[PDB]
């Protein structure tokens, strides 16, 4: 597809990696690897392409990971936004998309709002709302 993109952080040069519907960790970027592939499937939810479930979390919690979930348009655990200068994380929360802290292979939901909570469309120098609808 063309709505279709890699989740890429600048600092540590990797791209997000849906290993399973438990598990979404990252890996060296690969725009031909199907695990690395996602897509907004709407104005709040990124699919995992290879995997055609969407990003979420069990809670709204810090350190919580985040991993794969049947999309369903009405969770508000599975809802996104972009935040300023391409920091990413739960739509209406101060908790992140982040990656990098305590050797934790896992995305997990974040205080921080660093270098590890902003998050890129692989390729660009653009945050991950440039891929969607809103």
């Amino acid at each position: 597809d063309a709505r279709q993109f890699l989740i890429y952080n600048e600092d540590h040069k990797r791209c997000v990696d849906a290993l399973s519907a438990i598990s979404v960790q990252t890996a060296t970027c690969n725009p031909e690897a199907e695990s690395q592939k996602f897509r907004w499937v709407s104005d709040s939810q990124i699919m995992s392409v290879a995997f055609k479930l969407c990003l979420g979390v069990p809670s709204k919690t810090d350190w919580a990971s985040v991993t794969l979930y049947a999309c369903d348009s009405k969770s508000e655990y599975q809802k996104w936004e972009c935040k300023n200068d391409t920091l990413f994380g739960i739509k209406g929360t101060e908790l992140y998309f982040n990656y990098g802290n305590r050797q934790e292979k896992n995305i997990k939901l974040y205080k921080g709002s660093g270098l590890w909570s902003r998050w890129k469309v692989y390729g660009t120098t653009d945050d991950l709302c440039s891929r969607g609808y809103e």
